[PDB]
């Protein structure tokens, strides 16, 4: 089994064509030990490069490659597992600067390269992480076959958030959900879970069935990076208001090529619009900054120092679950809902 | 000033390069007399080309090139205003034939554009088309200036899509919200409306805000083409319990670069979760496919057969609104909520 690997990555600092031509060198150098082929090319500050070889032989020089100091944010645009023939068999690693190229057809490709790579990384910026995540396990997202999985699903959203549309500029309204959603993005996806997408203030997020324990990490992580957010702000920012209700279900969801054509998606977790409206209810219901489901609670396998709190229904279903949260110093919360609302108003309007 | 257009096509059906030659020629031919120059190239049955003059004579050309038979999927990935330079002066229109080109550098870079294409489309299908709509104006979407606009907002949901996922098979279940995801997606674009996303098994769409006569023309679509679907679906096909539940709603909405550079959105409404649940509601509650607000209703031009229904709360906020829906031979109906969900239960249960 044969495998090729198509990347893109970005110079992460000015590179001269001496130092380009020494990356090929060595490139070229270590993939004929490896019995490895391929082509690096450079355009504009972008590295691509094809690389093939027998699969054990590429992933290591892949770590290698993602270790590199002189370039950055590497994206696997393809990837071809028991591919048949080598695309390049006579190139170890053949390096192309298309910067010094001045030839007359390929003056025209190079505008055309720029700008489609260019145009690439605006999309990149649209779409689930986890979209890259597949392509790069050797799987065009539109041919995923449908499965049903058991996900720890994750419902964040910001309290009275009508508030800061009705007190503040448009821009700085921006600025405030921007951060909060660069710090739950950032949290969630260091503990391994995934945001699928914003809804509204909410955001939307899944972790395995069985992390419960990363779930609840990252929640409570969460919680305290946004204590941390409100008590660093300068004097008068209007993220010193800015709190946020947490909740988790279990729910089983549905993988595949999902959508119309027009517009695609990777999951779907039915009535999610319900579950977070639920979840986004008993936050406030019952002042507690972060509730979780029975299920999710039995699910964790590390002693969390558990609250029962009240039953719910999350579902729809007539049936009467135990929501639990976490005890601790953080969650300790007296008064919510119409409280925090007054105050954020009251706050919001005299910054 | 100066206008400038990259983009890319689909041969509509398999071109000779005789054929390509002579798309060259009377391009080449017409841009000269407009006094406009550019590069055309061909790989693979993709066409890419960058056009470049006077803006009003770039337009009539690109309205011309978006109706020739000879491609299909026409993308504008870049669109410059105010150029000021030409990229290619001395060519009204180059063509490049990169299938016939065999040289030695340009074969890697055939391999790279392909791929570099391939992951393109792959992304377009993932993004919201709205997407690329700012860029054919000339604008980087991650450059948008945050903006508050008034927007009709539209959510419909599939009425009990759990009993669906616990009576059918994975795929079967896929099939069916393909099928509505596809029916709502299409008459919502044909009515000048955009989904901006699913939410599990719920369409999130914008009209702009005077167009509410659009929305509801959509809705009432929506629902006849579901009712067609139904009864026009094969014995014991699982598209006979398709239902659809439908809210409209008014709410100010922020465009801009939103999101965690993780993840970006151009879009979002507050609370939307909430909005979209409490719609839900609505139509469970009332047996009634289609419910809207005043503020929708009141945004009308056309002489509706409207109905005025009950009061509810949309936001949250202590505000009681007019509930509203159309009074037509489909929408009435005399039990919904738990009666449809066990009549879609027992069909489906011996399906
Ligand atoms: C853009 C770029 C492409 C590279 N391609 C390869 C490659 O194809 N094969 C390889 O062995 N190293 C490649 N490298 C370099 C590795 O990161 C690493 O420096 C090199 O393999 C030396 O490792 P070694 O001494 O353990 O053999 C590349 C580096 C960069 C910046
Ligand atoms: C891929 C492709 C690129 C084209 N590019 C141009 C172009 O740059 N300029 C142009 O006038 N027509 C172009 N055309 C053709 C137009 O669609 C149209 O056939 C042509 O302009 C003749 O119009 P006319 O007789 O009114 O001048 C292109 C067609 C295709 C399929
Ligand atoms: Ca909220
Ligand atoms: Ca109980
Ligand atoms: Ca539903
Ligand atoms: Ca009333």
């Amino acid at each position: 089994g044969m495998k090729r690997l198509t990347w893109i990555s970005k110079f992460s600092r000015p590179l001269s064509g001496d130092e380009i031509e020494a990356i090929g060198r060595i490139s070229s150098q270590k993939n004929q030990q490896a019995n490895v082929t391929g082509v690096l090319l450079c355009l504009d500050g972008i590295f691509f490069q094809i690389l093939e070889g027998e699969a054990e032989k590429i992933d290591r020089i892949y770590e290698r490659i993602l270790a590199d100091e002189r370039h950055t944010d590497i994206l696997c645009l393809k990837s071809e597992v028991e591919v048949q023939e080598r695309m390049f068999p006579d190139w170890s690693m053949q390096t192309i600067n298309l910067d010094e190229n001045t030839d007359f057809l390929i003056r025209p490709i190079k505008v055309l390269l720029q700008t489609l790579t260019e145009s690439h990384r605006i999309l990149e910026k649209y779409t689930q992480p986890s979209i890259f995540k597949i392509i790069s396990q050797g799987t065009n997202p539109l041919n995923i076959r449908p499965k049903a999985v058991e996900k720890i699903v994750f419902f964040s959203d910001i309290v009275s958030f009508s508030t800061f549309a009705e007190k503040l500029p448009v821009e700085e309204v921006v600025s405030v959900v921007n951060s909060y959603f660069s710090v739950c993005t950032a949290i969630i996806t260091r503990q391994g879970g995934e945001v699928t997408k914003f809804i509204g203030d909410c955001v939307m997020a899944y972790f395995d069935g069985d992390c419960a324990d990363q779930a609840i990490q990252a929640s409570l992580d969460i919680l305290m990076e946004l204590e941390i957010l409100r008590n660093s702000a300068p004097e008068g920012s209007p993220l010193r208001v800015l709190y946020s209700g947490i909740g988790l279900a279990k729910g089983k969801v549905i993988e595949g090529n999902i959508g119309s054509e027009l517009k695609r998606d990777y999951t779907i977790l039915g009535d999610a619009v319900n579950v977070a409206a639920r979840l986004e209810a008993l936050t406030r219901q019952l002042s507690q900054a972060l509730v979780f489901s029975s299920e999710v609670k039995n699910s964790a396998t590390k002693s969390w120092n558990f609250i029962w709190l009240t039953d719910s229904e999350l579902k729809g279903k007539s049936e009467s679950i135990d929501i639990y949260s976490i005890d601790n110093e953080m969650t300790r919360k007296s008064s919510g809902g119409l409280e925090i609302a007054r105050n954020i108003g009251h706050y919001l309007e005299r910054v």
